[PDB]
């Protein structure tokens, strides 16, 4: 009977726009704190420290000091014991530390804590820890919004994000940085889930398309904001502080947003719900039917397809979050990538959905997975002679892959008895945030050929899309 009360008090109107913008704005920085593991932990070119060079023909000393490496570059993990002046066998690893290339990045975490050479596996583990934090935070926060309300949890998660992000930029050792990033990720997941729920509840029966489109648009613009901010600040200690500073002001101004009315009814807090409904009525300027709200009215108010959807969600999350955090090795000009993903995401998603919806829902679902799979797979075949083709295909593939997040949510998830769609979207998202755990760990397979990670990241979505055609 709550929709009757909502229609009595409003619907569309003015408040549902102000609240919408005030909740969409943090999504950009939420995206920023997730893809920030791309300009902070960036690996520049590194070499062994030499006593002859860098104080106690420069090319001649470079040749006589470091043995040549395989990839037409000086070796990054070995050094001559003595200057081999025979050059106009016995090699030994560094102890004096490495020297880095300070031309684009002033200081990275790899620069700070020397996560190179033997200690290489640690870098693709920070993102796995972050995704574990997101998964745990999303799992725990589910049974947290039924006892503590829904508006309070949002404010406390904003404060937690701000405090943990600020503190993490002041740690002197790696494990504490990983722990604070874990906390940041959990709080961010809580923020995202609560924002989605609060957007869903307060609006009318038209909640489906508009708000779920606005959330995706917020993520897409958050990508561009990440790119811009990264272009702005270059140091890594000054990047985390600059990114996490706004969240305190967000916690400050989110202290006045009306709490969800539907939840207050189910718990018996009738007086607060009545006051909240009256204030939204005053804001919406529909102070005509609010008289009928006289408390007594509210007192009286008080298996194949699941497998396929789970597989699609797992493939999307796995490949996307295992391939969207390594744009450094995918091309060049890292600031133009990660800032062209959303610009190639929104138009492609509107156009592809518009052109494909008419042909069929299953056709659109399958076509949104095999196409990016081949798009990614064709990247390894083309040579490095042309870089524009080396970069365009991957960008297009990632943009099309991002369209699956919308295609398998709004047009899909109806593959069920059709009672209500919120019983399956959460279960599908369980895999997504569980599969991205098993993501960047694939990049640990850089040894034993470098084409294997890309081959896997291309094969998995292709197989998922091909199997999606086997619904009957
Ligand atoms: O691969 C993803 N996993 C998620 O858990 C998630 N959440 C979100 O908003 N976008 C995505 N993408």
């Amino acid at each position: 009977a709550f929709p009757e009360l909502l229609d009595r008090v409003g619907g569309r109107g003015r408040f549902q726009l102000l609240q919408a913008v005030a909740l969409v704005t943090p999504i950009l920085w939420v995206t920023t704190q997730s893809m920030l593991e791309n300009f902070s932990a960036a690996v520049p070119h590194h070499r062994c420290w030499v006593p002859l060079l860098d104080n106690s023909g420069r090319d001649v000393l470079l040749a006589v000091s470091i043995p040549p490496g395989p990839d037409q570059r000086p070796h990054q993990c070995l050094r001559f014991r003595q200057p081999q002046w025979q050059l106009i066998a016995d090699t030994e690893p560094c102890e004096d530390g490495w020297v880095y290339d300070h031309s684009t990045f002033r200081s990275t975490i790899v620069t700070t804590w020397d996560l190179v050479c033997d200690s290489q596996a640690l870098r693709p583990m920070a993102q796995s820890i972050f995704l574990a934090g997101i998964l745990v935070g999303a799992a725990v926060c589910g049974h947290a919004s039924d006892r503590f309300g829904r508006r309070r949890v949002l404010t406390w998660s904003y404060l937690l994000v701000s405090v943990s992000g600020t503190i993490a930029a002041l740690m002197p050792t790696f494990p504490l940085y990983c722990l604070f990033r874990f906390l940041v990720a959990s709080a961010v997941a809580g923020v995202m889930m609560n924002t989605a729920s609060l957007l869903m509840e307060w609006t009318s029966a038209q909640a489906g398309p508009l708000m779920m489109t606005l959330n995706a648009l917020g993520f897409s613009f958050g990508q561009v904001l990440t790119g811009s901010v990264a272009y702005g600040v270059r140091s890594w200690r000054m990047l985390q502080l600059a990114v996490s500073a706004p969240f305190f002001l967000f916690f400050v101004y989110s202290w006045w947003l009306p709490e969800s009315a539907r939840w207050l009814i189910t718990v018996g807090r009738l007086d607060q719900s009545l006051r909240e409904l009256q204030r939204v009525a005053a804001v919406n300027r529909r102070k005509a039917e609010a008289d009928t709200l006289t408390v007594e009215v509210l007192r009286s108010a008080m298996r194949l397809r699941t497998f396929i959807s789970m597989l699609c969600w797992f493939a999307f999350g796995f490949t996307f979050f295992g391939l969207a955090l390594d744009l450094q090795a995918l091309g060049s000009n890292i600031f133009l990538l990660q800032a062209l993903i959303g610009i190639v995401d929104l138009p492609v998603k509107m156009g592809s959905l518009l052109l494909l919806s008419r042909l069929g829902r299953r056709l659109c679902q399958a076509s949104s997975l095999v196409l990016p799979g081949l798009c990614i797979l064709a990247n390894i075949l083309v040579p490095r002679e042309m870089g524009i083709l080396r970069s365009s295909l991957a960008v297009l593939g990632l943009g099309s892959l991002g369209a699956a997040f919308t295609c398998v949510t709004i047009f899909s998830s109806e593959l069920f008895p059709t009672v209500i769609r919120m019983t399956a979207v959460g279960l599908g998202q369980v895999a997504a945030r569980g599969g991205a755990m098993l993501g960047p760990l694939v990049r640990l397979l850089g040894v034993y050929g470098s084409w294997l990670p890309l081959l896997v990241y291309g094969v998995v979505p292709v197989l998922s899309g091909l199997a999606a055609l086997l619904l009957p």
